[PDB]
């Protein structure tokens, strides 16, 4: 029927609540063609990973954030795969977005799809990844009145933990300060960081084009962790990054159907079967 | 717009110029969609990945493709399995039979759509062909009955070593067949026993196809000959033949590339797909 979601890799085990100054970054729109993806098995630390990356023109144009099975997915507490997602978008390129709760589903934390907030903090700060209407990309840490302004609103944004680069820097250690939380164990959240495992992220580059990356992998025995992630992607000239969803949730998908090799696996136990996850990325052509 | 040709798999480096029982099995009597699977399994105590797939109805599912269409291999033709998969709408589709990398001649014999493309001119071996009545035909033929108006082949192609037969492995049996005295005899043995990404075909008990696929790198990464036929054989495959590999291993499915390619581009930072001669296809009214 599903996956058997058995490879979770969880920022917090205890599910966090609604009850250092935090600014974020923007990257005006250079003036302007299909995407680029480029397939690799790359070495990380004498290990060979599988994974991808992708590139886009008029982010403002060619960039989407879809909730789970269409318009009012997450106010629904809906779960769909990305494929199912993608597949009804009609997107080029598609692959799983923000964190989830798995048992109920709603979509945690701010989300923006098509100028709609379908999801919000909650006064929770993690990183996130957003376009403005005048087409400028940003990244980083924002509050809600910033999310809010209706002059050069959000389009299209969404969130997630640690903030991997800004202005061509790497961000982790920022992140891991201000990203941790007290009440959770301190090393339950570094090993998120750690761990290696199948993982996706978000970013831009200097030439003011949209990236997305991939990476297969299994929580603790395959894959990469974040450290090793961030590298490859400075040396792909990224200017900002920030984590999504990864482990059982990563998942890439090309032209509406499936080319990543999930970590869970079916109920039969043998094969992988793809996760059924809340917002996906989309990328696509008018 | 092709390949870097590294990741090079040879059964024979020297190549060979122009100068035996067979398995059948009927067909039972009675189609589901195909069963796609992916897969991170354990060989030899390390994870690869890969796809394996079936189909019931061969003579109505299953078809063998020229590169870029009819006429491929008599043009000399090369393209890739997205190329040749994306023209004929097939749900699944890898790479097929072996070919001439400078020339881009098909080698043994291959039947697509019923017609004769190429020959193996006097060269024995393993085989997997259909005939029109449905039996399923598999290991080392000569052409009377290849090309007899008995039981026609509807579709046919050649591959390296014969890994199963009646569902017992057949690759010691395979090797004293498809043996050459010609070449060195250490690099054939190890184009069984090195490890990469190749692929196969088969059939089971209920006369239904079979494909495989696993990803790797020619001795870095994959799986070699040995550990690949065995996992088909514990998932009930009757017989079944190897396919070209390293490079050419290709996994597509509704005409997108879903498997990781062991080649580079030109770039040589990104794995480009290689451009493979005769596809296997599979698709559904
Ligand atoms: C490859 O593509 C098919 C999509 O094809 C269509 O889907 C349906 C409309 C059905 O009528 C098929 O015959 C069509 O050709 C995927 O198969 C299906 O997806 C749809 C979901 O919208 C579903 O209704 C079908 O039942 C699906 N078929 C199966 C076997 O599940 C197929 O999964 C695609 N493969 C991948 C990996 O995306
Ligand atoms: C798949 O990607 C290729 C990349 O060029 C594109 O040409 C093709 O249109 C895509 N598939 C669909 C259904 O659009
Ligand atoms: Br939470
Ligand atoms: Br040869
Ligand atoms: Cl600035
Ligand atoms: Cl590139
Ligand atoms: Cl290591
Ligand atoms: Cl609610
Ligand atoms: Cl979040
Ligand atoms: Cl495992
Ligand atoms: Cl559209
Ligand atoms: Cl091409
Ligand atoms: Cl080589
Ligand atoms: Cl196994
Ligand atoms: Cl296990
Ligand atoms: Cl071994
Ligand atoms: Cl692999
Ligand atoms: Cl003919």
């Amino acid at each position: 029927g599903a996956s058997r979601d058995d490879d979770l890799l969880v920022p917090y085990p205890r599910a966090r609540l609604r009850p250092g100054s935090l600014k974020h970054e923007n990257w005006p729109p250079p003036p302007a063609g299909p995407p680029a993806v480029r397939t690799f098995v790359s070495h990380f630390g004498g290990r060979a990973v599988s994974g991808h990356l992708t590139r886009a023109a008029a982010p403002l144009r060619t960039f989407s954030v879809l909730e789970p099975g269409g318009p009012g997915g997450c106010s629904q507490k809906r779960r769909a795969t990305v494929e199912e997602t993608a597949q009804a978008a009609a997107c080029r390129i598609a692959q799983n977005g923000g964190f989830f709760r798995m048992n109920t589903g709603e979509c945690l934390g701010n989300v923006v799809s098509d100028g709609r907030r379908v999801s919000s903090s909650g006064g929770l700060q993690n990183a996130q990844f957003g376009i403005r209407r005048d087409g400028t990309l940003v990244t980083g840490y924002l509050s809600e009145e910033e999310v809010l302004d209706t002059e050069n609103p959000f389009v299209q944004l969404l969130s997630g933990v640690v903030w991997l680069i800004r202005n061509g820097s790497i961000y982790i250690n920022e992140s891991q300060a201000t990203e941790c939380d007290e009440t959770q164990e301190t090393g339950s959240f570094s090993k998120f960081v750690n761990v290696m495992s199948a993982r996706t992220a978000i970013g831009h580059d200097r030439d003011g084009q949209l990236v997305l990356f991939h990476a297969d992998g299994q929580t603790e025995q395959r894959g990469i962790n974040l450290w090793e992630m961030a590298e490859f992607l400075l040396r792909q000239g990224v200017v900002n990054a920030i984590n999504l969803d990864g482990g059982g949730s990563a998942t890439f998908v090309l032209n509406g159907t499936l080319a990543s090799y999930p970590s869970d696996h079916c109920q039969d136990n043998m094969w992988r079967c793809p996760r059924r996850v809340s917002t996906v990325v989309c990328v696509h052509e008018p």
